[PDB]
Formats: structure tokens, C-alpha cells, sequence
């Protein structure tokens, strides 16, 4: 309780970021006050709402949030934030709707006195922003902006930064946006991310990790990128004795360290747990809900791998549903909401949950990934909601960064997942020690520039099923997408794609190789595309069903158009 206060309830002065503003841009209210309470981050300690209306009968009931500016440097080679003046509170807004808004603040303590203010007026004016990420209505494998453009995420995961903090993020995402890169996913937990809210404690937040997150997804609104939050990982009730990075001896929720909890098994059902749990959903939501760069909100990282002691199904399930449910309620832009599972398959029980909006897959094999991803996305299309495959990788010990140093595993997973009918580009691990360092961001530019112009939401993809290979002394297979005016394929060589020792294919001669025979009607136009260097390589315009392969070394792209 370092940010107690014992005075009677009273706000003393507002700040309005501005009047006049962009559909689903930021606006900014900033309260200096005085109350009686313990504990900031507890609505039962001190309750800041704004109460927003458009001129439509829609009203918003956004929560406030404390707050602690800071003015950040790099001191040698770590970031270093140095806090500027009082912490105060404020509540960020966001407009759906165009045209005029009231709004007024209110403010309730422990003692049950209630103030509020007047009642403000502003107004939106249109803007260039697409809206929020939701499930698209025409077709549920993939994802839409409230405006119907789809929303196709590729890039990488990007949990953390090293102790350069946000001034790493400001050299990876630009990197990745300028390479096609619209996603990435971030860590809150466990106590040592970037991001980590419950730092020292669960029932207080660490307000300067809460500024560093403000930062990236700031970063992120002007790069038009879109972010997972991650709430949790399995990390934080995993035991020593059970490997794999345990952090249960060392996490604030322990009552070792001032937690409630006894053991993790209690996290799913311990009361004082859910209410601090709910706590934290809550100043989420206040401090980042309105952004339409938070793409989805993710409780847990590989729930599967707590504590054998600690997993319940039936617990986890109901409390997924539990916490799902309240956090629809209260965000007021009903962010998607989602789960993950360290087996592969994931948890049925838990996946086909209402509440959670998409699917996830994590899966981490050395051989013959490929087959292994396009099984594990045929198996959740019975969901009938989207599928992310939110990581991938060879080997969770980092064999990837020794063996593949020309980014080749994340090349063939990124194909395979996008014409396999998974909702964006499997998201790789090791963008630190990995995708950075060798500058593998073209693999993601050749992928972006090859989907750019297709409307997956429009195209009613199926994956491609009759096709006749003509190819004489060489094991190409193919995975394809079949639409209303496209047909999508990706042609590999089963030996050579999985040989990572190779410089990267410099395509100089077009011979023929073979031959693919579709059930299509022409005529036709076949774009051949070589997915390294992410161009066209050749263009043929043909009458007949019969489509040329010509030769490559290792993977080739096709897009055709059925102009017929």
C-alpha cells in the first residue's frame, strides 16, 4: 500500500487529451484526485468509471487506471525509466461511431462516497483506422476489421525485450513492418517479462512495466501492427522439481512471497486469487482496451504445462469460462479472447469453450513439420472458429538457431500454414537470437507480397484435392488452395526442404520439370513466384488444364487465376 491515501473523496483537476478526434483514435482524460483508499489497483479500494454516449444510445463504461509518468533513457546498455512528477489517474477512451459524445467521470472510495463531474461534450470526425479485429461472419477460419478488410496476421512472437527494454522494441518492429509484418505477441507474465503487471505483487501493478507496454503498443499504432497480450505463462505455477523454467518459488502468487496461495493448484479456485485476477483483467482493460493494436487478449501460455498438481480440466475449463465471460462484460470493445496449450492438439474441453473466440496451436518438431501442420489444421477446423498457429519452431532447446541459420524451417511453416487454410503465418519463436540477427524478415515480405491481393474472406478457399503430379525423377509435393477465382499453390521438394547447410536459391534457369493437371476451366493465367526473392518469375497465359512446373531448387509458389 506505498500509494495510500486518507483524504476525503474530491476531484481536484482534469485533463482532456483534446476535443475533436479520429474515429477509434485515443482520447485521453487525466484526473488528479484525493480519497481514501489502500490500494489503487482495487476497484473495492477506489472506482474510477467514465461514462461515455454517442449519438446513437450506445454508452460506454470505461474504468480508469492509476498511472506513473516516466521519462525513459538508455544508460548504457539498458533502458532506464526515471518517474516524473505524482502518479494520478486516467481513463482512455476510444470512438466507434462518428459524430458527438457526451461523457462525465465518477469516482467512488471505500467509504462509499461518491463523486462526479460535469458533463463533457466532444466530437469524432472520420479516420483512416479499420476498427477492432473480430471474427469474420463470411468466413469463420479467418479474421476482419470492423470495416470487413481482412485481417491476415504475419510476423512472429516478440515476448520480451533484453534489458534495452522498449529500445529493442524499436528496432525489431519496424524491421518486421517494413517486411510485411502486421503481429506480434507479448508477455505480462511471468514476474520477469518486459510487460510483467504483477512484478512484485499480485494485487498491486508494476507501473513502470505498465508505461513500457504503453510504449510498444503506441509503436505498434503507428506502425499498424496488432498485438496479443499474453497474460500468464505455465512458468509461473510450474515447481522446481517439474523443470522446464519453473517459477512457482519465486512468483508473488506464492504465500512464500506475500500471495494468497498455498499451492498452484488453488489459482483456478481461491477466492482472494480470482478477485486480484479480476482486479488485473480490470486494469487491462482501463489501461489498454481502447486500442484497436491489441488484436486479442490471451490468458494463458501453455496452461497444460503447469503443475500436474495443479491441473484440474474441469477447474481450468469453468474458469475460462468464468473469466471470459467477465472480461466480454467489462471491456467495452469486446476484444477477441483466447488460450493456449503446449499439446499440440490442445485441450477439446477447453478449446471449444463459446467464450474463447479463436483456437491456438503450438508445436515445435523437427521432421516432417509440414505434414504435421497441415494434420493439425485439418483436425480444428471442426472448431469452426479461426486457428493461429502462435508458435512453431524445430526444437524448444534452440537446436533452430545452429541448424537453420537461413531461416528455412520458418520459411516452410509460414507457406504451409497460410495455404493450408490456417487463419495467418505460423508465428515463430526466437526473434532476439534468431530472426533479427540474420535478418530473416524477407521469408515474411515474399509471403506478404504473394497473399497481399487476394480476399481470403471472399475466395471460399477449400484445400486443393484433385490434382494429377506428372514429375520424373523428383519427389515434389504440393499445398494448395482452390477459390472462386484463384487457385494458391506451394511446391516442395521433400528431400531438399528439409536441408538447412544450402545458400539461398538464386534462381537462374526456368527449365521444365514436370507438370500438375487441375480441374479448372480456362482460360487461365499462372504466376510463377519464387518465394525467396519474393517476385514473379514468369507469367504464361494458357488454354488447357495442364500447368508447367518449371525447375527449383528447393520450395516454388503458383498463383492462378481462373479468368474463365
Amino acid at each position: 500500500s506505498r500509494y495510500k491515501d486518507n483524504r476525503p473523496l474530491n476531484i481536484l483537476g482534469i485533463d482532456i487529451s483534446k476535443m475533436e478526434l479520429g474515429r477509434y483514435n485515443l482520447f485521453e482524460v487525466s484526473i488528479f484526485l484525493q480519497g481514501s483508499y489502500l490500494n489503487p489497483f482495487d476497484p473495492q479500494e477506489i472506482d474510477v468509471e467514465g461514462i461515455f454516449e454517442d449519438q446513437y444510445g450506445n454508452q460506454y463504461r470505461v474504468p480508469g487506471f492509476f498511472y506513473q509518468e516516466y521519462k525513459r533513457e538508455l544508460k548504457n546498455d539498458y533502458e532506464y525509466l526515471v518517474p516524473v512528477g505524482d502518479p494520478y489517474f486516467k481513463i482512455r477512451f476510444s470512438p466507434i461511431n462518428i459524430g458527438s459524445y457526451k461523457f462525465f467521470i465518477k469516482v467512488k472510495d471505500k467509504t462509499g462516497r461518491e463523486v462526479s463531474s460535469d458533463k463533457y461534450t466532444i466530437y469524432v470526425k472520420e479516420s483512416e483506422k479499420p476498427g477492432y479485429i473480430r471474427v469474420s461472419e463470411k468466413n469463420w477460419r479467418y479474421f476482419k476489421f470492423d470495416n470487413g478488410r481482412q485481417f491476415l496476421p504475419i510476423g512472429a512472437n516478440i515476448c520480451w525485450a533484453t534489458s534495452k527494454g522498449t529500445y529493442d522494441y524499436d528496432v525489431w518492429l519496424p524491421k518486421c513492418a517494413e517486411n510485411g509484418g502486421n503481429y506480434f505477441r507479448v508477455w505480462l507474465g511471468p514476474s520477469w517479462a518486459t510487460f510483467a503487471l504483477e512484478r512484485e505483487s499480485v494485487k498491486e501493478y508494476d507501473l513502470k512495466n505498465a508505461w513500457k507496454l504503453d510504449y510498444v503498443l503506441n509503436l505498434a499504432e503507428k506502425l499498424n501492427m496488432y498485438i496479443m497480450f499474453c497474460f500468464d505463462s505455465y512458468n509461473e505455477l510450474r515447481y522446481q522439481k517439474e523443470g522446464a523454467y519453473p517459477y512457482w518459488e519465486h512468483t508473488p502468487h506464492y504465500e512464500k512471497n506475500g500471495g494468497p496461495l498455498k499451492e498452484p493448484k488453488d489459482f483456478w479456485t481461491n477466492n482472494e486469487m480470482i478477485k486480484y485476477y479480476k482486479n488485473k483483467l480490470r486494469y487491462i482493460v482501463a489501461r489498454y482496451g481502447y486500442s484497436t493494436n491489441v488484436f486479442a487478449w490471451e490468458f494463458w501460455n501453455e496452461v497444460d504445462i503447469i503443475s500436474p498438481t495443479a491441473f484440474v480440466i474441469g477447474e481450468v475449463k469453468k474458469w475460462h469460462e468464468d473469466m471470459a465471460k467477465y472480461l466480454n462484460s467489462i471491456d467495452p470493445w469486446k476484444h477477441l479472447i483466447t488460450t493456449s496449450f503446449a499439446f499440440s492438439p490442445g485441450k477439446p474441453e477447453i478449446d471449444s469453450i463459446s467464450g474463447l473466440n479463436f483456437v491456438q496451436t503450438h508445436i515445435y518438431k523437427s521432421n516432417r513439420y509440414i505434414d504435421a501442420l497441415l494434420s493439425l489444421i485439418a483436425y480444428k477446423e471442426k472448431y469452426r472458429k479461426p486457428h493461429l498457429v502462435g508458435e512453431f519452431g524445430l526444437d524448444a532447446g534452440g537446436n533452430d538457431l545452429w541448424v537453420d541459420p537461413n531461416g528455412y524451417v520458418i520459411h516452410n511453416a509460414i507457406w504451409t500454414t497460410i495455404l493450408s487454410g490456417a487463419s495467418g503465418t505460423a508465428m515463430s519463436w526466437w526473434w532476439d537470437n534468431h530472426i533479427h540477427p540474420n535478418n530473416l524478415y524477407f521469408h515474411y515480405r515474399a509471403l506478404a507480397d504473394f497473399v497481399k491481393d487476394i480476399n481470403f474472406l471472399e475466395e471460399k478457399f477449400e484445400r486443393l484435392t484433385n490434382y494429377k503430379f506428372n514429375v520424373y525423377n523428383r519427389e515434389i509435393k504440393v499445398i494448395g488452395l482452390q477459390g472462386k477465382k484463384y487457385i494458391l499453390l506451394w511446391l516442395y521438394n521433400a528431400k531438399e526442404a528439409y536441408q538447412y547447410k544450402k545458400d539461398i536459391p538464386n534462381m537462374d534457369s526456368s527449365k521444365f520439370l514436370g507438370s500438375i493437371e487441375l480441374l479448372i476451366k480456362p482460360p487461365i493465367k499462372v504466376i510463377y513466384y519464387d518465394t525467396y526473392r519474393g517476385e514473379k518469375i514468369k507469367e504464361l497465359d494458357l488454354d488447357k488444364n495442364v500447368i508447367p512446373i518449371i525447375e527449383f531448387e528447393r520450395d516454388l509458389a503458383i498463383k492462378i487465376e481462373l479468368l474463365g
